[PDB]
């Protein structure tokens, strides 16, 4: 079963103005072959396909807690994605927008209509052609090492895809998001190699990095790592998966320092919301009188 | 961000025996187009794309609260179909399996052969024809009442399959989450309903049920109303997501009586092993060796 | 702009049980990539995008004429399975159906799941391995001669697989269907070849036919033969595409005989109600109530 | 069976000059998953399948009915698509082409290429983003409450569509025909509304519109609506489907004025003819000699 | 470019029945997502897109080449799946077969009917779920350690998957099969192992045997690894990629036994013809006809 | 079995900088429903499936022998393809690129972002609108004249793609590329044309040119026609399918001239390397080290 908390894993900036085509390229890190729903939804099946769950108990711990922790990833990007697509953040009213003036003539010339189209400005789940992310991107084999394998290339594919979009968006919301998941997805890579390490004897870590550039090239990724988000493995569990310092122990492949298992999710910060875009008809054409019955919901409630 | 607890929504029985065709049929109530990844994803993505998330606060609760449940049913449908299609449940090691004596023979004239290749007998990302699940299932429109509208089909929809799933099958495995399901689902359309009604005025909840068949005449549905459990709308969050009953309030469609939200989620089951499969290679050919590394890695004194 | 007669093409015969696999393979015929689905989109998008609809006007009357007889085609071929799958063939209710006893339990083992779990024992838009019908099964290039050319092959391998599957199943009503649509397709074929004749001077005709195997040679398609059925080209409009005469003309490839150009329709026969399946919840659960609403409909006095 | 009407359901007036991104933004309202493929073949296969044709008689009037319109629908939006594609709509002939002066350059910049390479500067069977139609976008359950839920949902989905592109695109070829289809769709949601009325107790007709916006605030629809357009269902067939009027009558939900069935279809206006592109080789390079075969014809008929 | 060589790569037994189910098993193996299409096409374009053809020269003729060896895989695969579906093995022709008497009947219960429709009993481009080959089973990502990590990985669970069909059929021919192309997929992860140690140092060999299983136990594979097949890397070229050699060196992983480079390819053995199927129109419905055209273009005299 | 020669067909020219659109364009005629990987594809499967190899060889060595020249024309498009999205071509080393920069920047903005996140700015296996190539764009019936008659409309429709894309693209790589597989695949309609008319008695050549354009109006086209390359099936092979000449012989299409079959492959022209692109890490962010790895393993060598 999961619980849900109610805020982002990092806190974002705020865009100046929407950026349709800088949207379009983060949702590869989102729906793509290796954006955040293949590693969530890979670690999330073989965590339930898992044999062994008590005999191999320390990987299990470790795939059921990362799958968990990508739930939160999706979320992220999802609202990177939001608030490159929104009108007016924050902003609950726009008034006086006329579909007869063409509002979203924009729209008709950027790479990715779907998001104006099929979305009201808003993420999708698809990737950076507008593919839809597809159950034929999880691998669940059932066999622990060849899951394994599969899981640390993974790791450094999505790397590579979001060092690759972070080199096409100069956003601050994206770099921000970049930044700190090339640091988390370093930590879920080092955490396969040292489970390869425990079951093969090969040295999986000394690969890396994938490709030879170091995180700390990136300046969002290494302010995160001044803050030693890079040696952390969180338990997002109230009560279980307490044996991951079995395997999340011993060296940083990115400093050589010692690693952590944190108890619980991290703070985080605030979710967002992309506004009213009354073009959109989202959350309605004019929310007004939405807007007054949750009002008087509360009311009613006494 | 999300937590997980390592339990499964409900207590499942034993499987008694593999039955390869009943897993392929349950697949499309996990990965069809109107199963539970489906439900899961239209939720999850239509709460990170929510507009109006503090001003329109209980539909934002709802959706959001709901879309976790969600997880937990993604999660309990693949514990079905891998109690379906375990060999050895909760058996850590079987010896003695020799490729050459063609150990996967039957699985050559099963209807979904990619369970037991691509698989390692164990549950996929896909429906009951083999089709992967696909992101153009979800639907995130940004509009309230548009999407809400589509949860609402969504609902009986999924109902629906769940239904002639059942009518395919007496397994008691997938009878007895089929049966939850169908409660669970249940509260899914009344709240959705409910939000309907409270948006326009339209009296959604008096369509249900559709098909127009009562869960009552179901027995392993029954079983959990006479528990009390289509009453419940578990809050599956710590601390957020406090509104719910704005909306969740009023009668049941199932038998008059008032609804409620529970304060954080049931009890649960265990979670579900299917034990070793030499022919699957799954968790490994022979587990011997990797059980040993396993044990010895809790060695570590302190 | 298109009208509606409510009849099929022609008369089928009852079906006296239910064949499941005969029904999936059948849709290869609605829903693959040579069935009448392509055939019917090929030439509708082919009519709309049509250049010189005027200058080269018996073309465009060919084309677009063929594309209206194919959408009564899909309807045949929809009518042939869902009489495949009918529990109860034109009866309007069946009482004492209980879920719990398993009334779909042999469809667990049938190829096509979907048709039970998706459909309500129906068609569905797929062909013969639950391969949803695609846009990309159409060929509309614009070029006139490319055009007659891929509809020349695409009718051909339409009866490749139409003969094929007529191997596979000896259903009359399977049967009956496949012999007037090789009668059919056959004049389709020959028409695309005579265009051929006259665009470019090569004997497409003399190709055939393709497979090298007489219609003659299958007694269903012999029976409308010997109708004279080979021989005529419907003209399915009141009042356009009056010039089809101009290539519909001179001899027959099946027998030498001169063809004909008929104005309108043929006769046709009634359409096919599958009748109550209360384990489909089709059209109800239990439809009394909803024909008792329907009867009071027509209370309606005046 | 079908007959077909050279006609378009409206006339269409003619752009200045093509528009390539705006016919790509229009592709979603012919062959994406709300587009006017599937509201046909939604409704198509629904009637081929329904059960209870007789005793569910006015259910089954209206969707066989509301199909055939659609036909008309999917024609209309291919007119538009071709009209935004066409270099020299009208234009039997062009001479001096030259491919070896990149005559398509400004094709290889646009959203849709394929428009170019694929069609011949034409419509395709896709959506907005290349998106081939697919037959996985047609519910058929067989059950008529939740085909009919399903079919409401879908024609409010599709209205949010068309409003959207309309936002999108300036040219007056798709905002006529956009405001037209607007009203017509208006008509569907507003008898399914009805039928789902009289069966189920529930007023679905109180929710439109949806989203919160009024046709009237759309230019176009406006226009159309004061003609009396949204008070109109056609009945698309020369005796058959009579009994439309038990289900379609009383309010309009845009002015609350009384709904008619109009015996036959409107007089519409006239077909598009995108005329010569040479460097598209459409209806060939140079089609002058065809033009003559096609003359002859007329000749040697005689 | 390429060269062909009229030969499969070994002597194939000859079948003694058809089988299949057994066919749509190893069409895993061909067009799955590990199957050898997808090495195949993985090797071949990762080598037309290699940056440093020169400067990394020892690489990319491992690439190139083990792409060139992969090209008879699937023609290997292919011969045996024709193998499993041929009526009449190496028989021109077959007299005597009338449709009508249901010649393909048992093809209608049959997991793959497309092999019998689509295919004239042939092998298809697909895998064991009648999934067609996509291009996005390919990863080229132009880093050569990322690419050569991935293909480590193709290549085990490639095995893994060759594993399992040959648990699910004694087969023969396919048994055959598969016993050579585990010794060649042990070479082909070797290689690309060493390759992998020689560019960072990670010893990627001793991960191997991925699953935990020896070659030496499957009696097929045994059987060639008795004649020394396991040491050999072929250089399928007449005069390019020549420094295969400097990673193609030291032990090999089944043996500890120093392993080599073999110029040209091995003598193969001949291809296989499935003889004439009347039923499936294959050549021809009766090929008496073409046989004697055939004959007769060798009449030129000279 | 195959071999491999470092050659491409033609020399191809350097591009003056990279042209992202112009090779989004060009893919449609490598991963597209009528580009090179489908007509390789289905020859390459056809002679697998080929049905009466010796009886009727000559028709077996055409389609075995033009499966192969296809391995090199997928080659030669990936080329182009590769030559247009070069930062570097030829430049093994570029230093100072900067991630933190937006290097590239200019990527967001493209059609094809995946040439930039999935590949590293290399070619992958889809058409113009990023639509991978699947393996239903193969047709393999086994019935020989079906066959051949598919792929004559199969080589003219690839022409036609090819000229649309030659009038987008003024780049010289890609109009040398496209001129000369335009006289390629008029050899291979006139070859399959001259195979139909030996069959059957139909004078398929006469049809051609498809479109009504000769390739003389093509400059490219008619310097490689000039050069003789019109008149040449060139024997792919060692010593296999000597009886080419059977079929390939008499007049050409394009000129009356007499065809010829040329013993052995073209001598062709280098291959192509895009160089280092540090922003893709291709082949490493910084490669120095690994070429000194190389560099190293050939000292070693001795
Ligand atoms: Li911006
Ligand atoms: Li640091
Ligand atoms: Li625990
Ligand atoms: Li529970
Ligand atoms: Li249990
Ligand atoms: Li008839
Ligand atoms: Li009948
Ligand atoms: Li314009
Ligand atoms: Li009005
Ligand atoms: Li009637
Ligand atoms: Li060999
Ligand atoms: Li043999
Ligand atoms: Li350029
Ligand atoms: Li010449
Ligand atoms: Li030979
Ligand atoms: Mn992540
Ligand atoms: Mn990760
Ligand atoms: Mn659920
Ligand atoms: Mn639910
Ligand atoms: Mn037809
Ligand atoms: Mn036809
Ligand atoms: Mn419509
Ligand atoms: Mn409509
Ligand atoms: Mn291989
Ligand atoms: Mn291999
Ligand atoms: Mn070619
Ligand atoms: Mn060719
Ligand atoms: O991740
Ligand atoms: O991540
Ligand atoms: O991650
Ligand atoms: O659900
Ligand atoms: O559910
Ligand atoms: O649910
Ligand atoms: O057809
Ligand atoms: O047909
Ligand atoms: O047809
Ligand atoms: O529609
Ligand atoms: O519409
Ligand atoms: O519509
Ligand atoms: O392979
Ligand atoms: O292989
Ligand atoms: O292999
Ligand atoms: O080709
Ligand atoms: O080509
Ligand atoms: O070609």
């Amino acid at each position: 079963m999961f619980l849900r908390i109610d805020r982002l894993q990092i806190e974002l900036p705020m865009p100046k103005e929407q950026d349709p085509n800088a949207a379009a390229a983060v949702q590869a890190l989102l729906g793509g072959r290796f954006g955040e729903m293949s590693t969530l939804m890979n670690y999330m099946y073989q965590s339930f396909n898992f044999r062994g769950k008590k005999a191999l108990k320390p990987y299990y711990d470790l795939i059921a807690n990362i799958a968990t922790e990508e739930l939160g990833h999706i979320e992220l990007v999802a609202a990177t994605i939001n608030s490159l697509l929104a009108k007016n953040p924050g902003k609950d009213l726009e008034e006086g927008v006329d579909p007869a003036s063409t509002p979203l003539g924009f729209a008709k010339d950027v790479r990715n209509a779907a998001h104006f189209i099929a979305g009201g400005a808003n993420s999708l789940v698809m990737g950076a052609m507008g593919e839809h992310w597809n159950g034929e991107y999880v691998f669940t084999s059932g066999n622990l090492i060849l899951d394994l394998l599969h899981n640390f290339f993974l790791e450094v594919a999505a790397r590579t895809h979001k060092l690759r979009v972070y080199e096409m968006t100069d956003n601050p919301v994206a770099r921000e998001m970049i930044g700190y998941l090339l640091v988390r997805g370093g930590v879920h890579a080092a955490a396969y190699g040292k489970a390869l390490e425990s079951l093969t004897g090969v040295e999986m870590t000394k690969m890396l990095p994938i490709p030879k550039i170091d995180n700390s090239k990136i300046p969002e990724a290494k302010k995160y790592m001044d803050l030693g988000f890079h040696r952390n493995l969180y338990r997002f569990s109230p009560e279980d998966y307490r044996d991951l310092g079995l395997i999340w122990k011993g060296a940083s492949p990115e400093d050589g320092t010692e690693v952590v298992v944190v108890d619980g999710p991290p703070t985080g910060g605030p979710v967002f919301d992309a506004g009213h875009d009354a073009a959109e008809f989202a959350p309605e054409f004019h929310p007004g009188e939405l807007y007054e019955i949750a009002k008087k919901l509360y009311e009613k409630a006494k």
